[PDB]
Parts: C-alpha cells; structure tokens; sequence
C-alpha cells in the first residue's frame, strides 16, 4: 500500500517548491518520500517530513557537482544587460543559433552519476524529477520516472515557439521570423543533449518526452487550450504550492498606518541576485505614492530601501501575498501560480527563458501587464501601477481564475495516475 516515491530537481528553488507540492499530497496518502538535492535545502525538505538525501555524498571524481545557486548571478547579470539594450526580436538574431539553456546540457554529467547511484541504492517504487531538460538517468534506472514540469508549458504545444515571449494578437509577419529563429536554437539544444546521452551509452529522447507519465503544473484558466492537447502522457496539475512555513504573516510597522497600496516586489531566486536590476526597478518607485514590500535577494544589503519600502533578502511570499493589492514579478511560473492563487494581479517583467512566455500570458489573457527592460522608465512602471491597480476588468479575470484554482480537483486525478504508475509500472 505504502511506495517509496525519490524526488529530484535542478538547483533553482523554483523546481524544488514546485516538487514540494506533489511530495506533500503523496506524504498525506501515507506513502515515504524522498528528496534528492542540495544540503541549503535539508531544511525544508525534512521540515515537509521528506527524506533528505545529498546529490554531493554521491560526486564521481572526474565529474565534481557544485550547487550553481550561490553564483547564478554571472549568468543572470548577463541576460539583464541583453534585455536591458535589445528587443525580444534583436535578441534572438544575436543568440545567432545558441539556446537559452544549452550551455547547461554538458555541465549535468555529474548529477546523472549521483542520481544513477542514488536510486540503485534508495530502490525506490517511481521517481519524480524538475529538470529543464530529460536527462539519461531517467531511462536506465528500474523505476518509472515522472517528469514534473513547473515552467510555462507551451513547449508541450504545436504552436508559437518557446522562451520567445510570442503574443496571440501576434501577426503572422513578426512571428515568421522569430519562428525561424527559435528553430535553429533547438537544435542546438538537441545536438548537446546528443553529447549528454552518448556519454552514457543512452537513445537519445526529446528534451520534454515523457514515458508513461508527465505532470505539468499551469493553471486550467491559464493553460494553452486554443493550441490544442500537450504532448503524450502529459497531464496538468492546476498548482502545486508548498505548505505554508508561518499561516499569518506580521506587517513591518514602517509600512504599517502608511498611505496608498501594499505592493510585493520580487525578481525571483536567480535574477534577484542582479543588484543593477532591483536598483532600476526601485528608485523610481521612491515617488510612487503607495507602500512596497520587497525580496531583496542574496545581495539585498547592499540594495537602497525608501521611506515607503520594507524588504528583507528572503520573504516568505506564500503567507505575504493575501495582505498585498499587486505583485510586481519577473514572471516565474510559482510566482504567478502563487500571486493567482492569492486573487492579486501581476505587472511582469520578464528575465530570461519561460518568464517571457508566462508574462505574454499575464498581458494576453487580462491578468495584469508586461513591462520589458528595453523600454523600461520610471514613468512606465508608475503608469503600469496606477493602470493595473485600477482596471476592473483585470482584477475581476484574476478573482475568477483566483476561484477555478481553489475550487480545482486536478489533483485528485494526478495522485492516482503517480500510485497506478508506481505500482503497476506502466499506464
Ligand atoms: O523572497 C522570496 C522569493 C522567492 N520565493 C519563492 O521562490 C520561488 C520562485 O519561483 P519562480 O518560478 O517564480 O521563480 P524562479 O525560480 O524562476 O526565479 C517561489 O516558490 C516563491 O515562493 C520565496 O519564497 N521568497
Ligand atoms: O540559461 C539558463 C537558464 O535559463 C536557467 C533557468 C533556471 C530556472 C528556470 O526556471 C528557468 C531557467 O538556469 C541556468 C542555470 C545555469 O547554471 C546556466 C544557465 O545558462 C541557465
């Protein structure tokens, strides 16, 4: 009746939480998790009741496994000053062929070794795992593996390309040539994953294929229905939110008997790093007439607060978002899901990768706005803030999306097709 069920996920706390969710509803069933990550996680993962195991106790000698979170800012800085001088379309003529992620694809050897250890070891009953992309180990090992996606799902989709940030009130003239583009980049992205595979004597799938089972996580109201179905074996979970650390959240008395709106502020748990794209989005906010809460992230002491602002590096943002009016994001996928499920509206300003797709969804569906770095000024944001605060429209969109994902059952369905997989081992 009770299975061992190992989870894992890249560094990005992101696909963590995203996998925290499921292993919740699973550890309620009565079944043993495990999670297979990075010891500044030990912490939640055992506070969940999970199993702790270390991707590090398990390093091959010739490939040696870092966790990337303490130094993603490097790569996040980079993606700023590109957004930051070009468009979305002048950005992808110069990526010239290189893919969003590829660069990641050569580096994963070390965490496939641990995790084919790992799960020798554990002998678990099924696997889930939050990667960017398949990885070899999820087809040599005993146990079925679940794929669980917490980035914007139209990759599962035939229609407009992935990490483009492409709009339906596209025409078909603009979209024609970023298309092209997008296409030319993904074979990149297979000719690494080639590489990665071969190394481990491993056929090669696609990046997003899924066995036997694939749990996406996006909204029903949300989800891409006017494309079509996702990919085989592919199934929607409507959200997967973490138990919440404290169930009421204290209001810092700076902020407290203050005039105007309560506004969270936070760029995510890698673009938060940049401290140039915080300052940016802060000073002028300075003279916006309303009261900000603000993730300052890992640099965040460094980071100027005004008379209107509180922050620390870490918030906990589950537990905040019911006492804000507006959540100013970069677009991430449990940011959204977070800020939808609480019934507040988001102006997104998109990073790198998904957070371009799911902000045109945030403008594309009436759900708040995007704002893009290239034509970023503190007159814009402040005109985005006093629009979207005041939009019937956009803050009755949210309130009924906010009602389809609390009254949701999807995962009702996901847990037995996760407890038929385990024990039958097939579909
Ligand atoms: O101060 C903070 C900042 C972020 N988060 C969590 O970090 C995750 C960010 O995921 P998302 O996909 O939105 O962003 P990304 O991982 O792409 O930066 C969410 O679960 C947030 O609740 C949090 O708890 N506190
Ligand atoms: O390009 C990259 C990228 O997009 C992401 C990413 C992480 C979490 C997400 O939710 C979405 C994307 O991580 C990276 C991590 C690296 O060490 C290097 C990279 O080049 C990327």
């Amino acid at each position: 009746k009770s299975l061992k069920i190992l989870f894992t996920a890249l560094f990005g706390p992101g696909h963590l939480n995203a996998c925290l969710g499921i292993g919740s509803l699973l550890r309620k069933r009565g079944h043993q998790i495990y999670f297979a990550h990075f010891p500044r996680h030990r912490a939640t993962i055992e506070k969940h009741g999970f199993l702790f195991i270390s991707l590090l106790d398990y390093a091959e000698p010739e490939f040696p496994i870092v966790d990337m979170l303490p130094d993603i800012g490097i790569i996040a800085k980079f993606a700023f000053e590109r957004m930051h001088k070009l468009t979305p379309l002048e950005l992808f003529r110069h990526a010239s062929g290189k893919h969003t992620f590829a660069g990641m694809v050569n580096g994963s050897k070390g965490e496939n070794y641990a995790m084919m250890k790992i799960v020798k070891e554990y002998k678990p009953d099924v696997c889930l795992a939050d990667y960017l992309f398949n990885m070899p180990w999820m087809f040599t090992v005993d146990c079925p593996v679940i794929p669980v996606k917490s980035v914007n799902p139209i990759e599962l989709y035939n229609g407009p390309p992935a990490l483009t940030g492409c709009s339906i009130h596209d025409p078909p003239s603009v979209r024609e040539e970023i298309e092209q583009l997008a296409r030319k980049s993904e074979l990149e992205l297979e000719s690494e994953l080639e590489k990665l595979f071969a190394h481990f004597n491993v056929p090669l799938v696609s990046y997003n294929y899924a066995q036997q089972l694939g749990i996406y996580i996006y909204p029903g109201p949300l989800d891409y229905k006017e494309l079509g179905s996702p990919k085989e074996n592919w199934v929607r979970l409507d959200s997967s939110i973490r138990s919440t650390e404290i169930s009421n959240f204290e209001l810092p008395e700076k902020l407290k008997d203050k005039p105007g709106k309560l506004i969270y502020v936070s760029m995510g748990s890698l673009a938060s790093a940049v401290t140039e794209l915080l300052t940016m989005i802060l000073t002028p906010l300075a003279n916006s007439p309303h009261r900000f809460i603000v993730s300052t992230g890992p640099n965040g002491d460094s980071i100027k607060l005004y008379d209107n602002m509180w922050g620390d590096k870490f918030i906990n943002q589950v537990a905040l978002l019911p006492k804000v009016d507006l959540f100013i994001t970069h677009g991430g996928s449990n940011s959204l899901i977070e800020g939808l499920t609480a019934g507040k509206p988001l102006i997104a300003i998109p990073q790198f990768g998904d957070q371009l797709d799911n902000a045109q969804r945030i403008a594309d569906l009436g759900l708040g706005v995007r704002l893009n770095l290239h034509e970023f000024s503190g007159e814009k944001l402040l005109k985005a803030i006093e629009d979207v605060l005041n939009d019937e429209k956009i803050n009755a969109n949210v309130a009924r999306v906010s009602e389809e994902l609390k009254k949701s059952d999807s995962k009702d369905k996901v847990i037995s097709l996760i407890e038929k997989l385990a024990r039958d081992k097939k579909l």
